[PDB]
């Protein structure tokens, strides 16, 4: 049976303290490079 720990929301418990930077950076690691200086 395929249910290891991958759901959908697994372990964004900490994921999610850091994918989401390493994610929400596709284009939001623009950020910083465009959302951070002017």
């Amino acid at each position: 049976v395929p249910e290891v720990d991958n759901p959908h929301c697994p372990n964004p418990w900490l994921n999610e303290d850091l994918v989401k930077s390493l994610r929400e950076n596709l284009l939001q690691h623009e950020k910083s490079k465009t959302a951070r200086k002017s």
